[PDB]
């Protein structure tokens, strides 16, 4: 139930004086005073009071532990999972539409073609396509009592040929949330909390290396600018709007041998 | 009630980008892996769910922030604060005994001789010496049940020449909590918990900067293995024992003008 790893007791000691020797370098380096020091600690105490280590950790740092898995593979990019993946989400056959409200049913539809392939290009039997997402309020279901516990949420069952038709709502930027220790951060820095429209994905097949990413889209606000440091070029979609006023995009995954 | 600083949205932004790059490069530097990053946000959350933020924070950070203080000083040393201080304790005369107990008494007594001075080595008016330590079984008063609330603890009233003579007892080396998060970190890295024998100090005079100090003791276990990397050579005592056989010691201290 809790998460382990097999570090050593030397690679922990190695990382740990860099990491500690690196903090006590800034500030020594802008003179980090005594008052300041007081806010710092009180601030580390409300982030964990506030349940915001998940939000802080995924903001800040996740981007950099990507960075490293994205050295080892040649598929399609990855991206941060962030806070609101949840496992075991509903099957869906290989063309659906995900689970949505009436509300959302309101939303410019968007309509995702594509094929899950090898390193090599051919389509690859029994894949599978996690997808979740924000709503247009920007929320996200189970972390929002009001919503339905699936919604914008489903495992996609890829066709023999690994193909997929995946209809949902256009989604739109958000802010992450600001009433806590995080926002007061931004907010004390004059920066902001915005993340450009996405969707999150997991993408899986025998035997194969599974991907975590997410995909963005040309020319939307915030792209230059996230929060999260989590937009990369390779990752930006360019639908095309339908006559019926739907958009449209093709995209296929890229998956590396486990 | 909540601590405060004047740290304008510039300097924060330019602190924080620092401190957040420094640990991003680490992860880069170290090839982290997800299974380290999950077992380190669980960890954080622990820390904070284990009222372990002053505790980790005095032990593996404060020494830098002293260091930082440190610059601007001409007087006796500093040393961290730790997390034990209480404000108010009771006032004693300029040549007392700290309260303590039954047990305490048992320990070989330590009298502590000196007198508080100005820069130029003119004695202090209206000085006092706040001063607390451990019993012989490592445990701070206030941060154990069974312990009167001011075990050696007081607030010394230094006399017109600003002169003093504390007798207390013999501090020894102790073991910081280890039970937590904190024990975690440093027994799965081969690391010790121990602090050498140490008195802590503030000591203060009308318009005179105050000094938040250490004292340890020649020769004793772990000052060159500290884990608060608080112990500095000009702040280490050596008594003579007495044909009464209590250890004496003679100590002044020398304050900036405020
Ligand atoms: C001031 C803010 C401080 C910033 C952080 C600086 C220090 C960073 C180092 C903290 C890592 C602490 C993890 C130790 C937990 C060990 C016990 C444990 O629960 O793990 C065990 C698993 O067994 C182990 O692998 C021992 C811990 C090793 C894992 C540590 C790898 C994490 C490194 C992340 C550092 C990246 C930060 C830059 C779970 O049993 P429950
Ligand atoms: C992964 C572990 C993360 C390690 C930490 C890296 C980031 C370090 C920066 C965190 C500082 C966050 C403090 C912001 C709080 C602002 C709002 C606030 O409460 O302060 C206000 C006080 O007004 C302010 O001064 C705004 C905050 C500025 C103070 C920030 C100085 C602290 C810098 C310490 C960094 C040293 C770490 C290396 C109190 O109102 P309540
Ligand atoms: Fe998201
Ligand atoms: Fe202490």
């Amino acid at each position: 139930e809790r998460a382990t790893a097999d570090t050593s007791p030397e690679r922990l000691a190695a990382i740990a004086k860099d990491a500690l020797g690196a903090l006590n370098d800034v500030i020594l380096k802008h003179g980090v005073t005594y008052p300041e020091y007081r806010v710092f600690k009180q601030w580390l105490i409300d982030v964990g009071e506030g349940g915001e280590w998940p939000l802080f950790l995924d903001v800040f740092i996740e981007h950099s532990v990507e960075e490293v898995l994205a050295r080892s593979r040649k598929g399609t990019m990855g991206s941060i999972e962030g806070p609101y993946y949840i496992e075991n989400s509903p099957e869906l056959p290989s063309k659906c539409t995900l689970p949505m409200r009436e509300e959302d049913e309101k939303i410019t539809p968007l309509v995702f073609s594509g094929q899950v392939t090898d390193l090599d290009g051919n389509g690859l039997a029994g894949a599978k396509v996690e997808l979740w997402h924000a709503d247009n309020d920007g929320y996200y279901s189970q972390f929002a009592p009001h919503l339905p516990e699936w919604n914008l949420r489903g495992t996609i069952i890829a066709d023999e040929e690994g193909r997929y038709e995946i209809t949902t709502i256009q989604p739109a930027p958000y802010q992450i949330p600001t009433d806590g220790p995080t926002g007061q951060f931004i907010e004390a820095q004059n920066g902001h909390p915005w993340r450009p429209a996405h969707l999150h994905l997991i993408v899986s097949a025998p035997g194969k290396e599974s991907v975590t990413t997410q995909l963005y889209f040309k020319g939307g606000e915030w792209i230059d600018s996230d929060v999260a440091s989590a937009t990369k070029p390779e990752l930006i979609l360019d639908p095309k709007t339908g006559d019926d006023g739907k958009n449209y995009v093709t995209y296929n995954f890229v998956l590396d041998p486990a």
